[PDB]
């Protein structure tokens, strides 16, 4: 498993515009496209991402290719955000693939204010940090993903994705 069979599992496939659980239009993997309630904002936006005139429909390489953008997105902000890097470097390969899940769906302004959290899986608290971490509405709005992300911080192991 890695980082990115992780997302896939957790984010699905999608090669037609959709709406995510918070009703925003995305595409692909879990590639948000606009916060605005307009198709046509989310369409003209995916024109602008894939460099062609799409009609709302990617082909499974240009889905891939966004994902890829995100994930090293993801993954760079996190380096670059004084609050999560320090969090990040002390993790071992597995945690800190949890950390650029949870980066990848909430935003690191989202993650960075997850300060308690933080803390407690910087000083490898794991079963504190698990308690903590379900004490969100991450966590009351999408259970089951948040659990797997969960797990996976408290074991250090994919389990959760097995
Ligand atoms: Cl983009
Ligand atoms: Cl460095
Ligand atoms: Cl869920």
């Amino acid at each position: 498993m890695n980082i990115f069979e992780m997302l896939r599992i957790d984010e699905g496939l999608r090669l037609k515009i959709y709406k995510d659980t918070e009703g925003y239009y995305t595409i692909g993997i879990g590639h948000l496209l606009t916060k605005s309630p307009s198709l046509n904002a989310a369409k003209s936006e995916l024109d602008k991402a894939i460099g062609r005139n799409t009609n709302g429909v990617i082909t499974k390489d240009e889905a891939e290719k966004l994902f890829n953008q995100d994930v090293d997105a993801a993954t760079r902000g996190i380096l670059r955000n004084a609050k999560l890097k320090p969090v990040y470097d002390s993790l071992d390969a597995v945690r800190r693939a949890a950390l650029i899940n949870m980066v990848f769906q909430m935003g690191e302004t989202g993650v960075a204010g997850f300060t308690n959290s933080l803390r407690m899986l910087q000083q490898k608290r794991w079963d504190e940090a698990a308690v903590n971490l379900a004490k969100s509405r991450w966590y009351n709005q999408t259970p089951n993903r948040a659990k797997r992300v969960i797990t996976t911080f408290r074991t250090g192991t994919w389990d959760a994705y097995k």
